[PDB]
């Protein structure tokens, strides 16, 4: 894979990122990784085998942990599927994760179309 400089990187990519911050209340779930044990779901990590959440992205781009953008592409939506592989379809997180997943596709659209 071609390498990219990680601060070309965070300055593209780190915008769509605050986009999902923005959205209150629906990025909230979102912003801390998964504690099982505060949110009473013990059984989370067993079926949720690699967790990701806003934060640790956030770290895997301040820190320049992706060598190129579609890392980051591929983090978000293991978010999202995560949660909604976990939580019920009736759900307010479920939600939550849909329209989060609509601002990401509208953010992210013209922003890897420039890096190409
Ligand atoms: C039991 C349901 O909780 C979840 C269930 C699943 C998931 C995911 C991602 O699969 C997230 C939350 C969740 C939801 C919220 N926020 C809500 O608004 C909410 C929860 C319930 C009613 O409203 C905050 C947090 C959270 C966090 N990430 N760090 O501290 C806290 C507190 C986590």
């Amino acid at each position: 894979k071609k390498i990219f400089k990680p601060e070309e990187l965070r300055q593209a990519l780190m915008p769509t990122l605050e986009a999902l911050y923005r959205q209150d209340p629906e990025s909230l779930p979102f912003r801390q990784p998964v504690d099982p044990q505060l949110l009473g779901i013990p059984d989370y990590f067993d079926i949720v085998k690699n967790p990701m959440d806003l934060s640790t992205i956030k770290r895997k781009l301040d820190t320049g942990q992706y060598q190129e953008p579609w890392q980051y592409v591929d983090d978000v939506w293991l978010m999202f599927n995560n949660a909604w592989l976990y939580n019920r379809k009736t759900s307010r997180v479920y939600k939550f994760c849909s329209k989060l997943a609509e601002v990401f596709e509208q953010e992210i659209d013209p922003v890897m179309q420039s890096l190409g």
